[PDB]
């Protein structure tokens, strides 16, 4: 038999850059929130305890690559503990909407589809502790995917808040340029003093990227594509790019800017998910 996962993309409603670790990544204050939109994941079962990635994804190398990284690393912990059945296996294919690299967490979001579906088809009987706990390994976008619910996030990212945000409609824009997450976090000029605060605080505030200035200044595709949307909506970036969205209170009003926006926006429509279509899924 063969199954089919979601896997949906993630937007960070705001996100605040409060500081540095000695290991060189960033203690942030963020807002997971889903979108009804992503990839497909499809597993079939085999006996012979291989794993393959049947469809390539452009760019990546079949063992660097997020899905295989995370059913490897899955069997690894299985077996270390005589939890995977002898023999487990599985071919894995993917159908790809979500861009490559962006921001929308799409990499991050397919290892933890992987993880939860062969948690589940392969009867390991891991909880979501584990599983989040094997994902943070994996990137700092996994756990909040494997978790399955909007959250206000904290430390890493890994330090998951469960929050019902309101569910409005997103248009997504991809401007045509790649953002390679290490330069946005190693420039000087980033903020990494903002002050921890409180949700209440946050949720009250006015939502804002602190890695937007940055990418808003280097790479004139994400300007072009902020000063157009600012002119109907509420725009900013998610993560560190290159990817930005629009808030929308109705499908209607979002989809009528689609209608009117220049190809190079590269853009789609979604509305927002408080509970991960692929938690939706499980039940
Ligand atoms: N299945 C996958 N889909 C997308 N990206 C992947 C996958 N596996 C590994 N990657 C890696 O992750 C990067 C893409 O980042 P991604 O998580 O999709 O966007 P972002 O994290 O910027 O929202 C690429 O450098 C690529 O090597
Ligand atoms: N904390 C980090 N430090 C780094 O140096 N690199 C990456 C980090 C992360 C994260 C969690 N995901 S995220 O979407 O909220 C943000 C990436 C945009």
């Amino acid at each position: 038999m063969r199954t089919q996962w979601p896997s949906p993309a993630k937007l960070n409603l705001f996100l605040y850059i409060t500081g540095q670790r000695a290991d060189g990544y960033h203690t942030l204050q963020t807002l997971f929130q889903f979108l009804d939109y992503g990839d497909t994941i499809s597993i079939e079962l085999r006996d012979d305890g291989d794993i393959r990635l049947l469809t390539p994804v452009e760019g990546v190398e079949h063992e660097d690559n997020l899905i295989v990284r995370a059913a490897r690393l899955l069997m690894k912990t299985a077996a270390d503990s005589g939890r995977l059945p002898t023999g487990s296996g599985a071919n894995i294919s993917i159908d790809k909407r979500l861009p490559v690299g962006g921001g929308l967490g799409g990499g991050s979001s397919n290892a933890a589809t992987v993880l939860v579906a062969l948690n589940h088809l392969w009867q390991c009987g891991l909880s979501m502790d584990e599983l989040a706990e094997m994902g943070l390994t994996l990137g700092a976008d996994v756990p909040v995917f494997v978790r399955g619910h909007a959250a206000f996030a904290e430390g890493v990212g890994e330090i998951l808040t469960p929050v019902d945000p309101p569910e409005k409609w997103y248009l997504v824009a991809h401007p045509g340029v790649s953002i390679p997450t290490p330069v946005i976090f190693k420039d000087p000029e980033l903020p990494r003093n903002t002050p921890k605060r409180s949700i209440e605080t946050l949720l009250k505030c006015e939502f804002s990227n602190d890695c937007e200035v940055i990418a808003r200044k280097r790479f004139r595709e994400v300007d072009a594509v902020l000063s157009w949307l600012l002119e109907y909506a509420p725009s900013r970036l998610t993560g560190t790019g290159a990817c930005v969205f629009a808030e929308f209170d109705t499908e209607s009003e979002a989809r009528q800017v689609l209608e009117q926006a220049p190809e190079w926006l590269n853009g789609f429509v979604a509305k927002g998910v408080n509970l991960s279509p692929l938690h939706r899924a499980m039940l």
